[PDB]
């Protein structure tokens, strides 16, 4: 599809991150409001996270479990599917947290240019070998357990293998990226905030969104719909395959 659709969200506000589940649900975390919305239907349900500050990140996995950064608290929260009781991973020492992947929950540790994982079971914290990154943003993860971060301050996405050697991707001219995601077959989509529109690395295209202002989010699903949050303009816009 050349042609987008606007999500029938209601009342964002400075949205930042987006997931996407097989079912097609789609989750958005409406930072300005410290609250994390979803769409199965035409209007959103608030899930019952408590507390939460300046949230950004947002992740979810097959079982519907879902996982926020709630970054002005330091901390990362989920909630299963059907419950009302949110959970406090145990990750320590983290600084203004930002994106959120995942029984393994990798974690982008914004305030300390790192980024952090979470073993399942053992809750041993490891930080991924990563070098160089500087004010780091959105992370991904593919099946094969390799990690995409954008490495924002730098204008670069890097990859490591499930490894000591990370490989800076061929994207051209970003400017303050933002988001990333990875499809089924290794494409990979960057939200290039600073330049108003999303990027994705097959040959780099400019996907055709219209009327993008300082996209954040994107999320891509198994059919190869992609979903950003068009942070500026308070709103959330798809684009079929």
């Amino acid at each position: 599809s050349n042609t987008q659709t606007v999500l029938p969200f209601t009342g964002l506000n400075r949205p930042s991150g987006v997931a996407v589940d097989s079912a097609g649900t789609v989750y958005v975390t409406d930072h300005g409001n410290n609250r994390v919305v979803k769409l199965a239907s035409n209007t959103q349900t608030v899930l019952p996270f408590t507390g939460l500050n300046t949230p950004s990140g947002v992740a979810v996995d097959s079982a519907g479990t879902v996982w926020v950064t709630d970054h002005g608290n330091n901390r990362v929260v989920k909630l299963a599917a059907g419950s009302n009781t949110q959970t406090v991973l145990p990750f320590t020492g983290l600084n203004r947290p930002s994106g959120v992947a995942v029984g393994t929950v990798y974690v982008t540790d914004h305030g300390n240019n790192r980024v952090v994982k979470l073993a399942a079971g053992s809750n041993t914290q490891t930080v991924l070998p990563f070098t160089g990154l500087n004010t780091p943003s959105g992370v991904a993860v593919d099946s094969a357990g390799t990690v995409w971060v954008t490495d924002h301050g730098n204008n670069r996405v890097v990859k490591l293998a499930a490894s000591n050697t990370q490989t800076v991707l061929p994207f051209t001219g970003l400017n303050r990226p933002s988001g990333v995601a990875v499809d089924s077959a290794g494409t990979v989509y960057v939200t290039d905030h600073g330049n108003n529109r999303v990027v994705k690395l097959a040959t780099q295209t400019v996907l055709p969104f219209t009327g993008l202002n300082t996209p954040s989010g994107v999320a891509v699903d198994s059919a190869g719909t992609v979903w950003v949050t068009d942070h500026g303009n308070n709103r959330v816009v798809k684009l079929a395959a």
